[PDB]
Order: structure tokens, then sequence, then C-alpha cells
């Protein structure tokens, strides 16, 4: 399984994926790579490795919204299994890929403190 | 503390594919939700009421194994509210609006799947 | 949309700085606590309340009272450290957090120090 | 000046875990350094940032009861000494150096939405 994406270019304003900053080409490189691996049965797990990476950098700098938009827009792209070939199921693997390593980020971060007071304060006692 | 007579805007009334407001077609469904956020951000935000609902039926979307279009109204949600940023239009309405993203709609995301069994025939 | 009638619980009334008709602080801290501990059981409070007590701080703020501010502050902070410990009302929680974390605590960023700088 | 705090060691302050016994040590440092003029600028340093610790770890509401215990404190100067006006001193820290770190981070994403489409144009 080839690789589709250059782990050299990342370091391991919004952060840089790829050496690009531009939201939309974001986006764009995103739809190319789901596409170009559904008929290789899914992407290489180091590309999804670096893409989670990216995707850690964008909830740790208060852009959990540009995480759901990719979220949504690899969503999208796997409703095109009347149109695209797969083979080793192409479409179940990225589907598996989209509910376990990237949709799971949009809740690593809490955005209410509840359970911290809580927590210190069972801490306290 | 006393009680006060008030009137508020309503959105929603309080009465396979669940419905949405006696909606099926989820294009519908979609564009509902974006004219209420649309149209709720110059009030401050939404009624809770509507809020409730709006809630229910996505837990109903997920119930069913329909996260992805849990995932879709989400983001529906969360572009709408790029609106208000970009003009620098009502703040009051804009953190409203994102503490219900943030708090009551994307925890459910993380809360098998509907496509997976039609994409399982592969032809 | 459309237009509904309904009944709402109002904790204020709509008529150095005084709140609503109080002068001496520690009632008027009485009164916010009590406000924050009964809404935080109905998922939070009116925003019109909200709004009455929000001018009210920015007229401490405009007063060089920015102390009484952040004492505010701690104190609706700490009704919340009840829910949470208790793990209960995570709406009204929830509610009261956002206003704490944008509306009130925004509103922080020497009327004592000129009486300090009365040495004796 | 003599320093009240020692360099070399929810986030802990000097050594201490529960929040009781840091509210406690904060105390002690006012309530010692008012009579001196007000605290060494390197220990105000060193608190400040186990302040940022909680700012950086959803513990904003700790840096708002130590900000409002410092300035309750305050209120003290009837009852103790002060050189250098140690009162005026510490509460010029409390406005300068303390306080606004309670909007260090924000709670509300409007701006970044808007800088990143202001970025995308």
């Amino acid at each position: 399984r080839k690789r589709f994406f250059n782990d050299d270019l990342d370091t391991s304003g919004s952060p840089k994926f790829q050496n690009l900053t531009r939201f939309k080409k974001i986006c764009q490189l995103v739809k190319q790579w789901v596409a170009e691996t559904l008929g290789d049965g899914g992407p290489h797990e180091k590309d999804v490795k670096l893409f989670v990476k990216y995707l850690i950098k964008l909830c740790d700098s208060n852009r959990v919204h540009l995480v759901l938009h990719l979220s949504n827009l690899i969503s999208r792209e796997l409703n095109l299994c009347a149109f695209l070939n797969q083979d080793h199921s192409g479409f179940q693997t990225w589907e598996r890929i989209l509910l376990n390593d990237i949709i799971p980020l949009l809740n690593r971060n809490k955005h209410t403190y509840q359970t911290v007071r809580k927590l210190d304060m069972d801490f306290e006692v």
C-alpha cells in the first residue's frame, strides 16, 4: 500500500497540513486522498496517523469546528458507493476509520468544566 | 422571584429514518434547521423547547445508526455560525448557539452502521 | 416560526451603585447567591435578569470597583462547585458557566488605592 | 528583598497539591510581604507561571478564587503595617499581573472563526 502523504512536511493561525495553510486546499487534498484510496481498500495506516496528528493540532488550537467540517467531508464522500470501484472493501474500511480514528477527536476536549471542578473537589476531601 | 407572562418565538411544534416536525426528506429537515439557526441568531439564541425537540430527534438518529446524519446537521449548524464570525454580528446568539453545538449536539457524536450494511453489497 | 405565550420565572424587577434597591454589598451578594442557587435547578436564569445584573456589574466597573465584580464572579463560580460536587443540574450549570466565562469574566479585563495612600 | 518561594519545584504549587493548602500559602505570602512593600518580583513570576498552568488545564475558576483571595486580603489596610506602600504595590500586581490571566484563554471562538476566514479570502 503506497503512502499518499509526506511525513516530512508537518512538524511532529491555523496549523499547516502537508505544507498547506488555506483550509479549502486542505479540504481538497483530503477529498483526493479518500477518493484515490477507496479503490485500494482504504488508506495507508501511517497516512491516517499523520492526519490524526493534524486533527489533534486543530483540536488544541480551538478549531474543533474544522475537525467537524473535515469529518463530514470524509463522511459524505463515502456516499459514492454506486460510482467508485472498491477492492478490499474500501468504503467499509474508510467508514471504520471515520468512526474510530476521526470522529472521536470531536470530544477529545471538553467545553464545559463540571467534571474538572468535581475531580478537584473529590481529590480535596 | 415571581412569575411573568411573555410572548416568545418558537420554530417547532410540540406535536427506518426518524421524522422531525413531520418531515421525512432529510434535505427538507436540513433547510428547516438552517433557517432556524439563521433566524434565531439575531434573537440571541433559540428557544430551549425547540432545542429539546431537536436534540431528541438527533438522539433518535444516533439510536438508529445514523450518526453520519447527526454529523451533517452538526456541521450545517457550525457553518451558519461562520456567517456571524465573518460579519462580526450577533455575538449573543453566536455564543448561545455555540454552546448548544459544543455541549448539547457534538457530545452525541460519541455516544455496524446503516451505510455499512449497504456498502457490503459490492458490485 | 410562530409566537407562543408562556409564564416564566423572573428573579429581578425591571425597575456605591445600587442593585435592585439594595445598597449593602453583603445583601447584594446574598441576593445573587440565592438567584444562582434557585435557577440552577431550572436550567439557567432568565436572560432579562442576566441583563439587569450585567448592567450593574458594568456600573461597578465604571466606578473603579473591579474588586467587587471579582468577588461576585467568584461567588457565582463557587455556587457552580456545589453542582459539580453533587453531580446535579447539568443544564443550569452549563448555562450559568457560559454566563460566567463569556458575560461576566470578560468585564474584569483603585478606589481602594486612594484610601491606601493614607498610611497611618 | 527576600525570596518567599523556592524556585526549585491539578498542577502543583511549591510541592503542594491540595487547593486549600495552596490558598493558605498564598494568604501567608501576601500577608508577610505587605510590610516589606510588596513581594519579590521573582516570586510574582513563579506564581504567574503556576496560574498559567491552571489556565491551560481548564482551571480558570481556581485562578478566579486565588485572585479574589488576594483582593480581599488587601482590605486589611487598617490592621497591618506597610513600608513602600505595600498595599498599593500588591494591588497593582493583582490588577496587572494576576487578573489579566482570567482572560488569557477564550471560551468562545467567534474570533477564531473570523481569523481563519479573513486568512482564507
